[PDB]
């Protein structure tokens, strides 16, 4: 139930600027189905989402044919959600649904920090033409929060300029082709308020191929579940969370469905546990 929750997770199935892979519209549907014969205890992190109070308020509903009308609709619910001091925590489809939650959460959390996912730096100005895409979300939210404040993990595909901005403007933390320094700058973030956003493909793109750009080079499931632990063991305060780009279809053996349902999980119990 709503009101006995403090963490409320709910799905997005948009994917409307994303033009040649289209299918992460079906990422929360396509766990939904699945995430029943799961097992409620994580052996790894040694918690049990049966001891929390958790709302599953479903998909959301969305208009069609216009973006900035989806967005709009995503910032809604997430502020309800941060109005009422609870975490959202949204299943997406493409990147670009975390711009408006993000945006819902940093209305009252002004001193947020970003921790960032991805297989991609999500830095670019415009892609297809359109300033607001799945590939341009880490520039948005930049132009909100500025430098110092985001922080990417496991990036390995990008423009050179897209790099630069990071690396040699230092506009973001960026750890290329890896997730070794998460534990620092996790004890770095100590006490401090973040917004989490995972996009799924983080992971070599051979062991979750159920995404919409695949890249080669990526951790496996054993190397990433660390990033559970090391927040489990933190103090930084999660008070926004979402994880994205999951598109099923591309994945035939299912798997990748999986792997979604069980960093959702673990996910969930880390939070819920540190809300208490
Ligand atoms: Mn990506
Ligand atoms: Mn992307
Ligand atoms: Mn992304
Ligand atoms: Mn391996």
């Amino acid at each position: 139930n709503y009101e006995e929750s403090n963490l409320i997770v709910f799905g997005v199935g948009f994917d409307g600027t994303t033009s040649n892979r289209p299918g992460a519209r079906f990422a929360s549907s396509s766990m939904r189905k699945e995430f029943y014969g799961l097992e409620t205890y994580s052996p790894f992190l040694d918690l049990d989402l049966e001891d929390y109070n958790i709302c599953d308020y479903g998909d959301l509903e969305i208009s069609v044919g216009s973006t900035e009308q989806v967005l709009k609709e995503i910032y809604q619910e997430t502020y309800k959600i941060v109005r009422d001091s609870k975490v959202p925590f949204m299943i997406g489809g493409e990147h670009l649904v975390t711009l408006p939650a993000f945006k819902a959460v940093h209305e009252k959390y002004n001193d947020i920090y970003v921790i960032h996912f991805d297989a991609h730096t999500d830095l670019r100005e415009e892609y297809n033409n359109s300033k607001n895409s799945h590939a341009t979300v880490i520039k948005r939210i930049w132009d909100i929060v500025g430098d110092n404040k985001i922080f990417q993990f496991g990036i390995r595909s990008g423009t050179k300029e897209e790099f630069k901005f990071a690396t040699e403007e230092k506009h973001t933390y960026m750890e290329i082709g890896g997730i070794d320094t998460f534990e620092n700058i996790v004890n770095m973030l100590n006490g401090k308020n973040i917004y989490l956003t995972i996009d799924l493909d983080v992971l070599d793109a051979s062991v979750f191929p159920g995404t919409g750009t695949p890249e080669p080079g990526g951790v496996n499931y054993r190397e990433f579940q660390e990033i559970f632990k090391i927040i489990k063991n933190s103090n930084i305060n999660i008070v926004g969370c979402d994880i994205v780009e999951l598109s099923p279809d591309y994945d035939t053996t299912g798997v990748s469905t999986v792997i979604a349902c069980k960093i959702l999980r673990e996910l969930c119990l880390i939070i819920s546990d540190k809300i208490k």
